[PDB]
DNA sequence: AAATTTGTCCGTACATTTTAT
DNA sequence: TATAAAATGTACGGACAAATT
């Protein structure tokens, strides 16, 4: 179970939710816990892990991605690039 | 096969918007819900389409402004 | 100050592809 | 060899929040 600052916004340190997520898992790779073309956890357990939506997690995910940090495959998973 | 997701298609035309130069750099696109009455789409679809244009450098997003050509 | 417009977050349902039985 | 289960992809809907007009 991962935990999330949640302060609302207008503070400082405050992010949404789904940034709070991709630091963490960016933080996964970049610590070498997750190696490249080793898969990280389903979205599910991602869910259930940071206690938020499906949506947030693929918004997270999806960012990661396009940054060129992960790679999916569908119904595969998701994989550090 | 021919097909394109939803989202795929509203990329490409919007994109082509850009590349005819309907539109030029700093002008505004429609609004989401312009774009979601336009294209018979939900508000996700577009978000989807232009989150992906954002992402690729062809546009820029001002919340409470609009989106724009970059 | 009100209205408009984009941003975040959540929920459901079903399709598509891979993986397990 | 064939079926089910699991995992990601697409699409849709709603509610509020934040920033601009
Ligand atoms: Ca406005």
């Amino acid at each position: 179970l991962e935990v999330l600052f949640q302060g609302p916004l207008g503070s400082e340190f405050m992010l949404p939710k789904y940034a709070q997520v991709k630091e963490e898992i960016s933080s996964w790779i970049n610590q070498g816990k997750i190696l490249p073309d080793q898969k990280i956890p389903t979205e599910n357990e991602l869910m259930q892990q940071f206690g938020v939506s499906r949506h947030t997690i693929r918004k997270a995910i999806g960012d990661l991605v396009s940054q060129g940090l992960l790679y999916s495959v569908q119904g595969g998973g998701t994989f550090v690039a």
